[PDB]
DNA sequence: ACCCTAATTAGGGT
DNA sequence: ACCCTAATTAGGGT
């Protein structure tokens, strides 16, 4: 078991900050600080913006989807036919809400 | 065992077309056809670009390698530690000079 | 003129 | 606003 709330409070953040508009890869470029087209620049003046580049991409897609298995975030079909998105779910809001006046723990296996 | 003289063709004229001054990447970015800054545009009005496309850029590499193990082709130490060229030995060379006029074959495992 | 890898992009469908 | 993949380009070791 380990405490992966730093982390989490990171890739939370960056999925109610981009709106739950596009899946879980544009949340992992706006940590990475991505240079990406698909990342708007208006996102680029966020503080959290690049506060992810310790981990790579590879490692965040690992995370998002234990965040997903232990029900702090869902996928689920938007728009069309071809696209989904990654939201928080209320759990997801009720620690986000909270880790946002005081650090919280989530911990994973 | 099969018989790879059209592949060789191509290949061993890709090699001595770019002067025998690259590794083989270059002459199977000719062969495939690409847009590659790497290659100068003189080469993309010849003949035999972009003829090679039906085979992957993997297949003409693990071909090039048995094309070495044969000893058609070698790699050389040349300009400084870190490169390598390929080129086409004596055997090659005069395996190409007879391709030139009538085809010939190349007789694989 | 090497090779490898990460980052990025275009384009089809999934 | 997705996926996976091919293609391309930059950096740097040795």
């Amino acid at each position: 078991s380990w405490d992966f709330g730093p982390q989490a409070f990171k890739l939370l953040s960056a999925v109610d900050i981009l709106g739950e508009k596009f899946g879980i890869g544009l949340p992992i470029l706006f940590l990475r600080g991505s240079n990406s087209q698909r990342l708007a620049d208006q996102y680029r003046r966020h503080s959290l913006f690049g506060t992810g580049k310790d981990q790579t991409e590879s490692w965040w897609k690992a995370f998002s989807r234990q965040l997903i298995t232990e029900g702090f975030l869902v996928e689920v079909s938007r728009y069309n036919k071809f696209m989904k998105i990654c939201a928080l779910t209320k759990k997801g809001r009720n620690w986000l809400h909270k880790a946002n006046t005081e650090s919280q723990s989530l911990i994973l296996q």
